[PDB]
């Protein structure tokens, strides 16, 4: 997928961890943000369209991908042992990483 | 040091490393925070004085300073590599880690 | 790319990295690694080509990626504040993970 | 404790993992191996007793106990799930930073 579709992605599977029942459906979705992460990755956002691959700009929009995966990996593992109520709590706590990237390359 | 006199620490470097000016500063202070964190990790907070060492809440308890610790030390990685601004910004988004645990057992 | 195609990646680029001379070089290599592992991360090893997405197998597949990637996102942390030797030497350490993975699932 | 009886424990409870037979020894002689490293976090090494707190060296020394904890910590929710043979596993890799350290300043 390109980038956008990648956000929406992370963005409806959040918003199903929001409004998940069971732990089941919260690692499930948990492991497609994961993916999405994994894949947005490697993306040139159109604020940064004109710069190089190899500008500090794309080393810290790179960063950003590293720290959410980091954290959804933590996040499904809570999900993994049970721990649902937590898991959602680790899932919305992203949205700090979420926004953090949003606010400089967005 | 107690966990309040910790807690403090790590309250007051964080305001450090928003009014700071260089990386070196930045630095210090998430160095300082680190080794805050990391002396809480065996601390039993007021609100959980009854319970036990092994209760679910003292290991989710600990956990949060995991979680705290792996941002701090990646916060730094940034502060080391001159990158200053990305550096502070990791470290306000560590307020999500601290009032998720306040939330829970302050 | 390919799990295979992508494997070769992972271990040129690790060549690269023990015969590296500056900075720079590891940092481009680990980087290399980072978006060989990500895009690794969806594939299903032969071994496992019968078993279903939703396996314990296959969750401990994707777990081993997530595992490796976090270490070179702070070995090219390493290599991002000058530190050349040690950036090698996570570089190296990196094999006790690529092991384990073979072991299991090669 | 100090630095050596630190490494005692560490070294104690890898042994008992190994030779463990359920999830939740496992766990607990984690649990005990990350405040061991938590609290080897601020001790100088004899070979840097002459050096400076402030020293690239000890800074190295520091990041060491980083890369310890945050794998114990993975490898303690392993145990969390159940999932026993690959937690001991996550436990045997560890000896790769162990021996990383070990080989620079012991
Ligand atoms: C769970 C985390 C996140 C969610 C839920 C999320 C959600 C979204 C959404 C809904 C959009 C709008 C897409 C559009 O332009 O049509 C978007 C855009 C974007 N996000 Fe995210 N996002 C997340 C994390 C991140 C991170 C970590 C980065 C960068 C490191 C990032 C960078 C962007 C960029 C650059 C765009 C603009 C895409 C474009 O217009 O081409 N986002 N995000
Ligand atoms: C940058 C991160 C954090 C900051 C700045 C912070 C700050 C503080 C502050 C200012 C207090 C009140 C001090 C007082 O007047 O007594 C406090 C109390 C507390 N914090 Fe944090 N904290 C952080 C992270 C955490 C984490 C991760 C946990 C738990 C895992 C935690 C658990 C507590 C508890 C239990 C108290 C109550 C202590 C008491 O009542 O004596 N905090 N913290
Ligand atoms: C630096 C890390 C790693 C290196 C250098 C590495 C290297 C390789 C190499 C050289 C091959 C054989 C290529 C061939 O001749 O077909 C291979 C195969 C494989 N690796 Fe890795 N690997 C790494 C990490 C991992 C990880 C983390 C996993 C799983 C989580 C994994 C799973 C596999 C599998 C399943 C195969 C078999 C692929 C096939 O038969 O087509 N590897 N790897
Ligand atoms: C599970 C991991 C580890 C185990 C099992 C372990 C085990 C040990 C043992 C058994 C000793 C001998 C103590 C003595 O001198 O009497 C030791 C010493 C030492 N270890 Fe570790 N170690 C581990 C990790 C580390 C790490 C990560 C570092 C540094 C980042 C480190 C630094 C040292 C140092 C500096 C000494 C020498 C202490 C001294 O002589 O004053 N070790 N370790
Ligand atoms: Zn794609
Ligand atoms: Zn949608
Ligand atoms: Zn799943
Ligand atoms: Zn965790
Ligand atoms: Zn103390
Ligand atoms: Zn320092
Ligand atoms: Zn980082
Ligand atoms: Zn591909
Ligand atoms: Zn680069
Ligand atoms: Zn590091
Ligand atoms: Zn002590
Ligand atoms: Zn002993
Ligand atoms: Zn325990
Ligand atoms: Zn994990």
């Amino acid at each position: 997928a390109d980038l956008e579709d990648n956000m929406e992605t992370l963005n409806d599977n959040l918003k199903v961890i929001e409004k998940a029942d069971n732990a089941a459906q919260v690692e499930k979705a948990l492991e497609k943000m994961l993916a999405a992460a994994a894949d947005a990755l490697k993306a040139t956002p159109p604020k940064l369209e004109d710069k190089s691959p190899d500008s500090p700009e794309m080393h810290d929009f790179r960063h950003g991908f590293a720290i959410l995966m980091g954290q959804i990996h933590d996040a499904a593992h809570l999900a993994n042992e049970g721990k649902v109520k937590e898991a959602q709590a680790a899932a919305e706590q992203l949205k700090c990483t979420c926004n953090a990237c949003h606010q400089k390359y967005r």
